[PDB]
Formats: structure tokens, sequence, C-alpha cells
């Protein structure tokens, strides 16, 4: 599989929503699980799940790797109301657009806000919900905040470059050896490609702060499975709120990954997708 | 499989061990998985591990449950020792007497303690590490101390009924209706049994005191791949510690059920025996 | 200063309390300070503080210890809310009759919920707010809840006897030398005096659950200079809903005492009268 | 009171200490306190305390600002072993020079763990023990580690300037609004004025790890009354050592300032003074 062969684009429709052009990349044909990718500078579906999919499509899965609203591929877009809600109403769009009844639900950083604002909001239209070290679920009980990864996002938004990418990567991984050139070279491609997605990202965040995001109150209306992964050495989001998904979900697990950064699908990726699939067959 | 047809005696030969009885249940002839169960009265191998044995021999291993000494079947012993280090002393002596290079370990509360010591004290006698709710590691953060579940252990202990049973059943289960008449005739039939034992674990808690049995100070000789399991409700063990041994250990990860009490091999074994089986294959 | 040279009665009427007996004590002519009881079996203000009355007075503050609805002297009632927020309708209602125009609030457990609940509904009418453990403030991170503490609150209010309110002491407390004939007998009195106010108390918990007591949501509300206690060992209510409060109310502090259950106002009163009145005079 | 009135040098003999230049500031003429810097580059006793001298005198106290061994106006010093405890090898060497039979110690970050270390090894010679963040002890359970800030120290003792010093700066402090020209330009001149420190703290650092500073095993052997203080928003030393040292040392206390980062006594300098000052008084 590669990102060339599985790109497609669909037109959604929905809430906020006309006409609006979603890339994702597809491969097989079971179940649908839906990948949401995180918010840094230059993410998309395919560059945060490549190490996914083939495990996935190879247990039976139809996959689809989504590039959010304002990301990637998809149409560029200033977002007045908190991401995690708007990127839930584009995954509707897309579901809607494709005939696909129910996904499972795969998403790390601000793809978990996505996924829990779907679930929360389209409780009929979700199968089982996997959350990696979601976004925006308010304060910490031990991290000051904004976390230290945080600041590198900002700071790689506002002024682009690929030194200052690299600073990021450095404290997005664990192992600094996973820190290839083809790693650094594919989000600078993403990041040149798309400057007004920087731009766009930075007022939106003006508009609709973190502390928006926020949907932990609402959290006990989840009645999908729901596993939650963390990365230990996760600089971005705080590990204590791993445990606040586990209290606050009526049937969560939590995995967390040792030697284990922001990114726990593709740092470690084989136990990722075991324990995912895993899940999906049996849970 | 049954208690019964499963069975075994052997005597051991072990640093201040001689002539010693060990029961335990076997089953299974592949690679050898030794699981170890927790210091409650009445707790026994068969006890703590029968949801657990079938999966397990069927995934290929060979599954022997250990009754720890001053336990069930095997012989009783007043310890002047931590238990987790004695403890480990017999699983050494039960591996030479049976021909048994290496063993995975498996084992719950008094018994993580006791293949955390193993590990320490004989390396090159382990294969993988699992962990359920490990005790005696030192102070909580969080949880004051003696636990509430620790406290009703001690009462079993010095005023054995079935009434205070009972009583003890419900703070180390979550779920209430998973207390039936047949797991409260099991462990008060063992208490009943072996009153001996009773009195023995609390002169040896008097002797040597739970500090005694803290090594966290060693942790980081851990080179075994460890995989550490809590209940998200475990008012026998803090859950903190879970993090403690996740911080410690070289390469650990940590798994927490929610609705799981201090059993969690049992209130959730559908989820553990996948997990640990896919770890044991995989890892 | 005894109980029965500062009693006094006064009858309330706010949203909901039509010529309601509140009972209290006072002593002092300085500026006011409210002092707010928890809600276990027997509580009321004298109770609850009469270790700080004496020197609060004497650092020149009037003290008002105030028996909250439902409690000791106070007209019996069943509360159909969350008893935080008719708690705090009754001081309004107190300080309204008293011609009180601002107090600085002292609340444990409950009483924290109280103060917390006024502070909220009520901005213009409060001074500073101390807190000792407030109740009601949703899960703990850590703690498997109800709290051990919790259980034994529930069994005395449903059980009522002399040796079970030992056992709830026991757990409240520390140092079990606090716990004297005087203690016991005082606590029981209260217990025997008023059955109807346990009956109540149960039927009030029924309506309106723990979880309804929980405001965490409107802690950004807070305005008042905030000092936050608790007890390194209450087992009756989390030390980290301490950090909770820390991170959410703008200006808050948070100390912590070793050797202390959820009673630290009595446990460590030397220590909790210094700070809190360094607090009012200098914060 | 100035750094030039008083400042005073004396010389050291203490194990691996020959005829070794101690400079510190002196003030007032009551019981002792000794006041013991950060390891950050340009710190110092007076440059760390000078909002704290001027009241502790005037509550009576003899203060001695002491600047540890390879620090501002102290000896050149390259260390082969953890620097807690040489450091307090040189308050030792001190003291007895000056004929000082029993100190206070107060100790931030680097100065706690010389306070932790002094009052290990010298019991007899201690009063009492405020601690600030103290470093060195061991892994967060929460904070991925090393932590933000100590990479930040880490870039400013390897490649100093203005600009690092600056961006150090606004990590170690909640509120930038404290950040003045004074401020950067009185850390920037003991940076320029000693280059010979940066480069041996580095040697050291290399010689004996953070590791190496951590005595939490011992913690229990601790006599002192002990206070603990940290800043909530403390991205230098992970709150939870604060729970650690509350669990640890028989008689502690642990206060938390909100909006307060790694330099306590100075963010909030007139709390801090109160509360201490009240701690030396009275517990
Ligand atoms: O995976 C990526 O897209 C990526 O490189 C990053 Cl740094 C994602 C961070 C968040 O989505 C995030 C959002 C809100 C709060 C914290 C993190
Ligand atoms: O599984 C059992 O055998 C059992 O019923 C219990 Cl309550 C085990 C508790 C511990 O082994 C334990 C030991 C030290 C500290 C904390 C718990
Ligand atoms: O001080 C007392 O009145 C008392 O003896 C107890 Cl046990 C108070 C407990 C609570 O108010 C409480 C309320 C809600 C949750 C947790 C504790
Ligand atoms: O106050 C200062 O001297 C200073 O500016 C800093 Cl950054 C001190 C940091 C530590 O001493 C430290 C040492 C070990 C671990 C963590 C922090
Ligand atoms: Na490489
Ligand atoms: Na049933
Ligand atoms: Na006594
Ligand atoms: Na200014």
């Amino acid at each position: 599989l590669t990102e060339s062969s599985t790109s497609k684009f669909v037109k959604i429709n929905e809430k906020g929503f006309s006409d609006f052009n979603i890339h994702y990349n597809e491969a097989g044909n079971g179940e649908t699980v839906i990948m949401l990718h995180g918010g840094g500078p230059g993410a998309g579906g395919w560059s945060n799940y490549y190490r996914n999919v083939g495990p996935f499509v190879d247990a039976g899965y139809r996959v689809i790797l989504k590039d959010s609203p304002g990301f990637n591929k998809s149409d560029a877009v200033v977002m007045d109301e908190q991401r995690g809600l708007v990127n839930a109403r584009a995954v509707k769009g897309l579901m809607d657009a494709l005939d696909i009844d129910r996904a499972h639900l795969v998403g790390n950083a601000m793809g978990g806000a996505t996924a829990l604002n779907f679930a929360l909001e389209y409780p009929d239209r979700i199968g089982k919900l996997i959350l990696m070290g979601p976004g925006g679920l308010g304060p910490s009980m031990f991290a000051p905040m904004p976390m230290e990864g945080i600041k590198l996002l900002f700071k790689l938004y506002a002024e682009p470059s690929y030194e200052t990418l690299k600073q990021m990567l450095q404290v997005f991984l664990y192992d600094q050896s996973l820190i290839t050139e083809e790693l650094l070279q594919g989000r600078w491609e993403a990041i040149q490609r798309q400057p007004e997605h920087l731009k766009n990202f930075l007022i939106s965040a003006q508009k609709a702060p973190l502390s928006t995001w926020d949907v932990t109150a609402r959290l006990g209306e989840i009645k999908a499975k729901t596993f939650i992964t963390w990365g230990r050495d996760d600089r971005f989001v705080p590990l204590d709120h791993g445990l606040k998904l586990l209290w606050n979900i009526d049937d969560a697990r939590l995995h967390v990954f040792s030697k284990c950064g922001h990114w726990a699908q593709w740092e470690h990726a084989d136990e990722f997708n075991r324990l995912v699939i895993d899940f999906l067959r049996h849970a």
C-alpha cells in the first residue's frame, strides 16, 4: 500500500460544511475503522498512521485514514468552534457520503478529541472507540500547562522551519533514533505545501482556545467500549488524563507504553496494532 | 481440567527449605508459565487461577499453579524474612526439582512480590514477567496505608469467620454479583482446613512487616519484558504503584481495567487471558 | 468559652426556608468568620470546631459555629437538592437575619461543599474561603469510591451504635490516642439526641446522590482568596481533590498535614489556627 | 541590606575540602538560618534569597546566604560525587569555621538536596528543615524526565547567552511580568563573571548524574521538623516529589503555591516569609 494508491477525495455536506473537500486514504473492505490524526503542523492521515494501515487491513478491516479539515489535502478552514466538535461533524459528513452506517474510531491527540466528540454527538454511528492521548481535556493534576510539546507546536505553527520541526520531533518521540531524514522530510514537505493551513490553525486557536475543547463533563454519556492508550513519556498531553478517561467513561481500559512519546501508534506500532486489533475483534 | 486431576506435590530443597512439601496444579506441556497467588486467607494456586489455566493450556503453555509456602496444601511455615524473597526461593526449588530451566511468571499481590524477587535473584531462570497489583512496594503517593483491603485481610486472619470472609470479598471484587455461594464456600473451606496457616501468617507478619518487602530500589536490575496489570478499583494495593513499576522497570507496559478490584485475572478473565497470551507469544 | 454560654438560635427565611430554626455558637465581635461542619452523624458547629473558636476569637474575629440544616440543634429537614447548595442558602439566611454583610468561610467536608456553593452563589457576601477536605467533588484519579470512610459514615447513619461510632472515629483520625471517652461520648450523645436527623440524611442522600454535589465545572468563577487544607491520611475525601481545587480556583494555596485524618482543624489544631489566622490577616 | 555590606568569606576544611573559599552574605544576630541556593547558571545566595533575608533578619534570625562550591564567589570545583552530599559537607565546614552549633536550613532545588543530605549526615547539627522543590529525588510518577526546565538549564550551561538566559527565566517563573531587566542583567553578570563554573558543573554532571543524588531511601532517618514548599507550576522539579517527601519524612507538611514556578521564595515572597518564619517560631 502507498499513499498514492490509496488516496481518495470526497465532498461533504454537514452542519457548517458545504461542498467541502475531504482527502482520505482507504484500503481494505471489511468493517470500517476511521483513523483520525493529531493537530501538529504537517499532520495528516497517511503520515500519522502508515505503520498501522497494513496490519489493520490484513486483519480484515476497511481502513480510512482521514485528513481533518484544515490539514494536509483536505480543504482549508478557519474554525470559530472547538476543533473536536467541528472535526467530528466532518467525520459524519464523510460517513454519510460513503454510505458507512457505523465506524470504529481511532484518534490521537486532536484526533482523540474528534473521536470523543463524535461518540458524544452521534452515538448510533460509532462502534468501538480507541483513544491515544486525546487533547483538550482541561487541566492536568500534575503537569504545568501549556505542556512543553504544545509550546513547540505553536512555535512551529507561527515560525515554521526545518530546525524547529526537528526540535518538535525530538520532544514528540521518546527514542531519538526514530527521527530519520525520511520522517523529517515528509513532515517538512506537508508544512511547506500548505502554508495557509498553518496560518488558519493559529487564527482558529485564538477564536477557540484549548479550554473550549474540554468535554470532560459529558464523558459519562459514552456507551462505546473504549480503549485508551498513552505514552509514559508524552510531553504533549498529560498522562493523568488517561486516568481521567478511565474513571469517567463507563467501559474503558488504559494501556500505557514505557519509552514512548506522543505518537504511540508509531513508536510502539507492533504492540499497538496487536492490542487494538484484539480489542476490535474480541472486546 | 479439575483441581483433583491436576494436583501434584514435590519436595523442594533450597536455601532454608529442607524436604519442604510444595503442592501445585499442573496442566499442559509446552513452555512453562508459573502462576503465583496472593496472600489472602485461604488463597492457593487453583483458587486464584482457575479461570486462567484452561485458556493458557489451550494456547500451548504448560501451566503450574503453585501453592506458596504457608498456603493451601503446601507445608506450613513461619517466615522471619520478607515473604516475596522466601516465596521466590521456593519457586526456584520447585523448578530445580522439576527440571525447568526457565519459566514465565504470573503473580498477583503477594505473588507479584514473589515474581519480582525471583526476577531479581534468578534473572537467568525467568522468561517474561507478568504482575497483577504486586504488594509490598512501599508507600503510596495518594492512598492512606494500610489500605482498606489490608485491614480486612488482617481481621480475617486473626478472627476467621464466614461473615468476615464475605466482607473481605465484597471489598476484593468490584462487581458484587460475582460473589457466589461457590466462591464463598471454596475460600471458607481452605480457611477451615488449615488454621495453622492463618496463625503462622500473622506471626510472620510481625517478624517481617510489609516495609521489608519493598524492593523498589532494585527494580532497575530487571531485564525481563514485563506486563503490569491493575484493577482501577483495587482497595488492597494502590494504583499508583502501577506507575512506580512502569517508571522503574526497563521494559514494562501497564494495563488498567475499569470496574475491577484486586483480582484482575478473575474479574476480567477473558481480557486478561487474551492480553497476557498475546504478550507471551509476541512481545 | 463553652457550648452553653455561646449557644444562640435564629429563624431564617431564604429560598425554600420558612421560619427555619438555625442553631449556632457565637463568640467574639470583630470581622465575622462562619465555620461550617461536615456531614457525619452527630456533627455540629461546636463539636467540629471547639479547638478553633478560642484562638480565632483571641485573634479578634467574631466566630459563628453554624449547625447546618438537619444537624445537631438546627431544624430537621429532608433535602431533594445537593446539600452544598441548600446549606449555602441557609448560611445566606443566617447572615441576612444577623445583618452580616460579608463573612469569611471555613468549611470541612460537607461544610467545604457548603462554602464552595456559597462563594459561587453569593460572591459579594464572602471574604476569604478556607476549605478542609471538601466533599462531593466528583471522582478521584486514584481512590476507589465510595471511600472507606464514607462506607462507615453510611453504616453509622443506617445502624447507629457506639461501637460503629468508635469504628468510624478510628478511620476518621490518624492518631488513635486522640480517641478519648469524651470525644466518643459527645458524638454519641448528639446521635442519640436526634434520631430523626439520621433517618432524614439517608432519605436526602437517595434523593440527591454525591454526584449532584459536584461543582467542579464552576470553580473558575471563584474570585475569593482560597486556602485549601488536607489531611495526608484522609480516608473520607481524596487527597487529589486538593490538587483539583488548586488547579481550578484562581487564587488558591494547598497545605497538607502529615499524620492527619479527615478532621485537620482538630487533629492539627495549633498549626491550622496559626496558618488560617495568618491567611485571614495578611493574604 | 545590600550584597556588598553583607558579603563575607571563610576558608573551610572538611572531608575533601582544604582551605576552600566559601562566600556568603550574612545579616542579623539571633538563631542561625542558612539558606542554600539552586544549581542554575549564575545562581548564588544573595541572588536567590534577597527577597527573604530582610524579613528573616527582622524576625530576629541570623541569616547566612551561602554560595555553594562551584557557584558565584565560592571557589571553583569539579565534583565526582553527587552535589547534595558534597554541598552538605561544605555547609558543615562553614558552620565549624564560624562556631555555629546548629542551624535551620532553607534549600531550593539543588539547595534542597544539600539540606536533605545535611540532615541525613549531621542530624545533631540541624534545627528545622525547609525545602523548596528539592532536586534529584529520582523519577516522577507523572512527569517525563529530564524535565523541560532541566533541558534549558543544561542548554544555558553549555551555550550561555543572554537570550537563552531569558528563555530559561520564562520557564523558571510563572508570572512573566516578574522578568525585569534587573533580574536578567544580574543573572547574566554572574554567568559572565565565572565561566569556569559553567564548564565545571557540566564535567561534574557527567561524573555524577542526577540519579546519584537520589536519597529517597534514607528519608525515614530524618527527625527534623520539615516544611516542604512547591510551586504548582514548577517545570524544573516535579510536584509529585512534594508528596514523596510528605509520605517519607516523619514530621513534614507540604505547602503548594498556585501561579508559581521553580522559585517559590521569590515569586511568592510575602507568603513564603510569613509561613516559614511562623514555622521556625512555633512548630
Ligand atoms: O500527531 C500530530 O498531529 C502532532 O504532531 C501533534 Cl504535536 C498533535 C498534537 C495535538 O493534536 C494536540 C492537540 C491539543 C492538545 C494537545 C495536543
Ligand atoms: O489473592 C489473594 O490471595 C488475596 O485474597 C489477597 Cl487479599 C491478597 C493480598 C496480598 O497478597 C497483599 C500482600 C501485601 C500487600 C497487599 C496485598
Ligand atoms: O466532620 C464530620 O461531620 C464528619 O464526621 C464526617 Cl465523616 C464528614 C464527612 C463529610 O461531610 C463528607 C461529605 C461528602 C463526601 C465525603 C465526606
Ligand atoms: O535556583 C536556581 O539556582 C536555578 O535557577 C535553578 Cl534552574 C535550579 C535548578 C536546580 O537546582 C535543580 C537541580 C537538580 C534537579 C532539578 C533542578
Ligand atoms: Na539510526
Ligand atoms: Na447473580
Ligand atoms: Na491517651
Ligand atoms: Na512590568
